[PDB]
């Protein structure tokens, strides 16, 4: 029956290989845009239109997510999320003052050269020391002066890689949203749309502005089912039954 | 985890021949966009796609500082920033009486020509002299009235060189920020970008509006190690270790 | 003299075979456009412009109404608008309240077969009734409910007929405006602006948004006058002659 | 001296072949951009911009009245106003109370044939009368009822005709604005810039929207002047001298 | 003096022998290209030129104009149109009732065998009949079908012949185009271009595209006059006499 | 199975004497056309055909890389690269400075008549300086001018001498590529194209306009082996064996 959309919509994923069900979002929009190409034949007196030649059916999707989730970058790739690997990252630490005997120690365990900055902006770069007591040229730096710190240091997480050769695999994909009913002011329906083969298309920005929420953004690209010949489906199944 | 990026990433830099972390910045943007083309191949009883072909992968980068450094400017370009350079730059002084015998003695130490400007419209351009005292033109001037004048000193600085041959260098990157975690309102993981291989990109502007703040905008390129075939990697690891 | 033009202009028109004065007009736009396309001729030691090609002249017209005339559809195509012709509009009912027999009784007139809506969006499709009254099967609604019905009715009046092979014909147009005397706050001259011979173009859009009120639009094309070889025409006459 | 400009310009004219001052003015605007080519030849081992050469020198100007004058329009066509000239305008009378006999007076002097219009929107041309008095059917109107006439007069005034052959001639202009001292608050000297051989550029357009006030605008194209090649002239004067 | 030609021509044709002046259009294109011969002897000790010699001179000549008009096609074959003659052609009619008595009546008047077609692409061949009805096999045709009627007709209007002996006759050719002075942006001159003795060359093609608009051309060839040798006489006269 | 094919080919090649596998590819194009000729006898009542001559088979080659190696182009004229060798060439000193005796300096070794050159565009010749300066007369150049000087140096390096008389040896030749399969996008086959026998051809085009990056091209021609008479051979071998 006649209905009213409000809401955006719950977002499932699924990889058609060995079933990971990829997501459960909260989402910020959605959208299944579609596209056909025409041409006209022409001829006789009068240019008069006889023939419509239409050739294509193309379908995209795109998602546009509230929070941040690194299966949403795993899913533009096709690589996997690898669990507690060892990684090296750099470190930084500040405000260290020297001593009255020349000399620097530091807090932290570098793997690296570390290189030393100074009130004015020069740059020293020695070797990994065995007991963490260094050494600062005369010239640099003299007894009661402040001076920061940069190195490497190794760290374990979670760890992705985008390569130049690996590519995508082929998903499903589903939204859900609700609808009501414009005299009794209740929920009705529910709406859903199911799309039974998609495939990531590689096209993603992430800009880190300065005080705003990032958003995440992703795009696909429908093809038609191999059994039936579907490229999407849609129902509308009430409360009522 | 599901987190919410709220911040701009800490940026670091590295030279991969001689090793200068070249940067420890406070940013106000960062950005690592793809791309990727397609072809797909026609034919059949039913002009259908039949097999798509591939035929690139294109990371970018941009970063864009509230500080400027000169470093930022070196990087572009290769040119090392030699320190302790004498050089030749241009200095003004204001408001100079001329005595009653036509004569004006200036307060500096002229390398050039001396060239000063009447209340109209005039210029007169007298040889370096020895005294430092200058005889006034006849008609130039008169009695009881100012001028200014402007030639070249010799200063000491630090130096930079913009020629047409020395081009880029490679590079490593290094990006980091936080995700907050959206129940508890804390700090959960820490973000990193690494970048095994970029070129940077001569393409920048520094302009100088009246009453703005320049913010320094530097392109990079990013292509493909050798050793793995990496583009980026991206990693996560919480601060439960 | 120099005048102020502040107003719209009165635009008027008629037909070159019968003269049917098409409009009395109350405007919000007139405009007459003009086009000539320049080139410029070289030559010389130096490569100097030496004269400037002009060759292609055109004029196009613009008019912009405030209510809705259906003249002015009937300008763009060429058609004549009978008059008093029976036409099939459809017509819909509400409220129409189930009695305990099963059955409902209709308050028209219908031409073509009634089809009926329930408050869930099922269909019947009944052929016309006879006598006035329909019997409803029990499955699709019961006694005490409410049902609403659409049928085509046959009223009388006005008919266009847009037809793909005829094309306008050629008309006359002219404005009028007022223009004020720039020192004594009155009025002067009544500027005119005739084209002798012109050709509608069609290309209209009738958006009908809710709540805003329809403007239409004629463009025009203007050809030369085939005896004095003139596109257009400027009068100015003096309200004190 | 260093100045501030802050006001538009006096524009003149001046036509090359009979010596007529087309116009003084109090406008809005003047401009005269400039353009240039350069190409850049390259060659020689590595590549090297060996020479930058200028190949063409563009000069443009536009101008922008707050008043409607004929001459103006007149400059871009040619054509020479022609005054106290018989023509052909349409007049438009409202508000007949039809007599008892089914008969109705005018109040002009019809030179064409008379259309009249009902209360409904219905037509009927009659030719012109002798006595002024004519006939309207029954079924059009009956008596106690008011419609409205439409028709052409004589009237006298100037004109001009926008021929699709005869195109303009070379003008002169000159600008003229005032310079300020930005030291006393004062005036100072006259700008002027001169252009010794103008050719108009037929592209204007006439839009007469309700409220708003009309702006003539008329651009002009420069050429090169054969005696001494000057396209323009730049000319500063002191008010002291 | 030196002038600027922008124009093409008004072309006049006129026939020795009756004297018709058979064209005066407004044309696309005017062309009068020259072609002439050389060989050059040589001889003695080193071949060197000894003698030019020169024995031919040719001058074409073409027009092109955007109406279409009988006699230019009439031109080239000599032929003189005859008027008001009795043809024959074809014409069509599309749809037809088949009645119940396996029969269908035409609405017009045929003149030769009428051929049928039916909507599957099969013929069926009947001779004339004299009351208009026609007798349909019910194999070709069924109850209730609509059918296609082709046959040939008879109607009066202007004929030509192209014969494959009878060649063209002997014409004379003006154009005339307007020159302008290079300074003050006027007209100057009239330039004339006589021919006084041309034979057509028969090579036209008409081809009839889907929406093009068909410019005739039609070639001729000049020849030398008997009295005084005079190929073409080129003429200018200024507009100052 | 049918496979799709996307890339260039390295392509190999190999003398049949001394087994020098002279060169590999990246190459950019690869390509063995095939060409026959036919005759076709006629004769009897009605020009028919009855029996058609075959008495030609030829294959012909062409590569096309991205780098240049001088193998490459050693192969073509059938030499072999001497190494370590002394030649004679040219070189140039910019920027020579005449002293106050008219003396001119050389920080080079000279092995010819040294010409200098002037600004105007003068020159001077003269026998080599055995001491290590040169003197300029007054005519030529005074003093204060800088000077631009021309010689000869020797320098040790690879040779290859182009010979009038030496011609070709005999090659051989293999390709390579790789195919795909449309269904799951994996490498299926290694498509080879050897030819056992090849005999360079002398056509070669090295244009080494201005910021154009070389690519060479040599064509081959291939003839029947004696043995068993194959003029090529292809191979196909999966990569699932």
């Amino acid at each position: 029956m006649k209905t009213v959309i409000q809401d955006t919509a719950d977002v499932y994923f699924k990889r058609k290989s060995d079933g990971k069900l990829v997501f459960t979002a909260e989402a910020q929009t959605a959208s299944f845009s579609q596209a056909i190409s025409e041409e006209k034949l022409r001829g006789g007196i009068g240019n008069k239109p006889l023939y419509i030649l239409k050739s294509e059916k193309e379908i995209n999707l795109t998602v546009k997510n509230a929070f941040f989730d690194l299966e949403w970058l795993a899913m533009t790739q096709g690589e996997t999320i690898q669990e507690e690997t060892k990684v090296k990252v750099f470190d930084r630490e500040h405000g260290l003052i020297v001593d009255d005997t020349n000399k620097v120690t530091l807090k932290g365990k570098p793997v690296s050269d570390v290189t030393f900055y100074n009130k004015k902006g020069l740059t020293y770069k020695i070797a990994v020391s065995t007991d963490g007591t260094y050494t600062i040229p005369t010239a640099f730096a003299a007894a009661k002066d402040k001076l920061t710190a940069v190195y490497q240091i190794e760290k374990v997480g979670r760890r992705l890689a985008i390569k130049a050769s690996k590519f995508s695999e082929r998903y499903e994909v589903e939204y859900r949203t609700i609808a009501y009913n414009p005299d009794t002011e209740e929920v009705y329906s529910d709406i859903y749309i199911q799309f039974p083969n998609v495939s990531p298309s590689g096209e993603f920005e992430m800009s880190l502005e300065n005080g705003n929420a990032l958003a995440p953004e992703i795009k696909f690209e429908a093809l038609a089912d191999t059994d039936t010949d579907e490229m999407a489906v849609v129902i509308e199944a009430s409360r009522d039954e």
